[PDB]
């Protein structure tokens, strides 16, 4: 047959679920790509980062597509729209499942279309190390031991033919949408494997200073390169592996429980009165609060549109548990600067730290305390914030002592405020 495949966040050529299906089963496939108004233009949860890096991974996949006489073929405008008024002649459309309300609804549509037009719709999984029949799990741990001991699919890639649409623009068009890339990545998969394999200690990964994390997120969220590939490539490494399972996790949780986009998983404390005072989350997005660690965090993210794991979730467990502003706040102002920014992973996060999620205890850090573990030269610190630059690390794990020029000294005493916000908790 002469068929579609539309790539959306599977941005590779190897190891693509659908897209083999899709070159096994019809004799031509024209590679697709629409740029979506709904995702590009007035996104409130959009990020500049994210975006060119998703762009210049569309860039790279041009060209192994090239190398095959062919080219992606970019469409402007609303899925469903498109399908329609391009592709009504088509014989069959391929694509790659996701799980979230606004990937679920805009396939439903694009099924109503393709029945109407006689164009046969299949969708397959492939985001996912697991089967999605496989949850039903309360916490982690459970999921993990569970589902662990399934055997993940092996990579592999079909050989098929790809057809091009004459009509269709280029990535060319693509272009307007990057604005600022991020200093940090390049995106596409050729820097993905290279990024995979650099050698680095996971164990020390929680100090921001050195530089312990494979920053494979973006890569993985974009697909760059497979679920499946990362953890055949680190099969011997437990850590990596297992963390690789907390991204099916949260995937798995939004996707049985679309309300929490916008609700607490756990309903009860969406009664909960956030203090929400606009000053203290200006404050946080700037990286003006008085602590060294968070305002370092804040800083690297909004020029980076990175950060590590544990910066993450020291700086979400301040805004909440500390300045007391509603997590949901916080969720929409990562989705906004994040390179990797996934819907239901950041949103599974942010709920687990507010303790509103998967998380049932009411865990918190000692922000002077953490700052001083994961950063003791202080060195991130120093990277980050221009006006610690010179002060010696001996003070600025004390900074809250002295008062150096510059520096705001911290906006509020975290000890009473957290106190404070867990009997709000105690108290719903
Ligand atoms: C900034 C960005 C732009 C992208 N543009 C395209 C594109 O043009 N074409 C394409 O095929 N793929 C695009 N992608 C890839 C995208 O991840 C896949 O298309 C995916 O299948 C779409 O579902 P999503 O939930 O990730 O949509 P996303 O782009 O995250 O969001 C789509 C819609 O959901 C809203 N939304 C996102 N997060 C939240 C939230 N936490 N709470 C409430 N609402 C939220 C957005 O504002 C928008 O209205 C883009 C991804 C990002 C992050
Ligand atoms: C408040 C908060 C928001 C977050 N938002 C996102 C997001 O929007 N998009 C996103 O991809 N990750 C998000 N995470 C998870 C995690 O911080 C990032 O995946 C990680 O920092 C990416 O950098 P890395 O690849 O170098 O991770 P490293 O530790 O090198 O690699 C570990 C890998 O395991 C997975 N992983 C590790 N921690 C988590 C986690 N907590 N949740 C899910 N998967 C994890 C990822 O594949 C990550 O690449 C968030 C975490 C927190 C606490």
């Amino acid at each position: 047959m002469d068929c579609i495949f539309i790539f959306r966040r599977d941005l590779r050529l190897e190891d693509n679920t659908g897209l083999n299906y899709a070159l096994s089963e019809c004799d031509r496939v024209i590679p697709v790509f629409i740029a979506d108004p709904r995702q590009l233009i007035n996104n409130p949860y959009k990020s500049e980062f994210a975006v060119s890096f998703m762009i210049n991974s569309l860039l790279e996949l041009d060209d192994e597509l090239r190398k095959k006489g062919s080219r992606l073929n970019v469409f402007f405008g609303e899925a469903e729209k498109v399908v329609s008024r391009f592709f009504n002649k088509v014989d069959a459309i391929y694509v790659n499942e996701d799980y979230t309300p606004f990937s679920i609804s805009r396939d439903e549509k694009i099924r109503k279309v393709c029945e109407e037009n006689g164009i046969e719709f299949k969708a397959y999984e492939d985001y996912l190390l697991t089967p999605k029949s496989l949850f039903h799990h309360r916490n982690f741990t459970s999921f993990y031991n569970e589902v662990s001991k399934v055997k993940v699919r092996e990579p592999e890639t079909m050989e098929g033919s790809f057809d091009v649409t004459d009509s269709s623009m280029n990535v060319d068009f693509l272009l307007t949408f990057k604005k600022i890339e991020s200093p940090l990545f390049r995106g596409g998969r050729r820097e993905g494997l290279y990024l995979l394999h650099r050698n680095v200690d996971f164990r020390r990964r929680d100090y921001p200073a050195e530089n312990n994390n494979y920053r494979l997120s973006p890569h993985l969220k974009f697909g760059t390169i497979s679920m499946r590939e990362a953890y055949y490539t680190q099969k011997g490494k437990e850590e990596f592996v297992r963390e690789l399972y907390w991204r099916d996790f949260f995937t798995l949780l939004a996707y049985y429980n679309p309300h929490v986009f916008g609700h607490c998983y756990r309903r009860e404390y969406d009664n909960i009165s956030w203090e929400n005072n606009e000053s203290y989350f200006e404050a946080w997005k700037e990286g003006r609060t008085g602590y060294p660690i968070i305002d370092a965090g804040m800083r690297m993210l909004n020029s980076t549109g990175y950060i590590n794991g544990r910066v993450r979730m020291l700086v979400a467990f301040f805004l909440v548990k500390v300045l007391f502003v509603d997590w949901r706040w916080g969720e929409r102002y990562f989705a906004t600067k994040l390179v990797d920014y996934d819907p239901a992973i950041n949103n599974g996060n942010w709920q687990w730290i507010a303790s509103t999620g998967v998380d049932y205890m009411f865990r918190v850090f000692n922000p002077w305390k953490q700052q001083e573990k994961f950063d003791p030269e202080a060195k991130f610190i120093k990277e980050w914030v221009e006006e610690l630059k010179d002060v010696p690390p001996s003070i600025i794990h004390s900074i809250y002592k002295t008062k150096v020029p510059g520096y705001p000294s911290p906006i509020v005493n975290w000890l009473e405020r957290v106190n404070y916000v867990k009997s709000e908790y105690k108290n719903v």
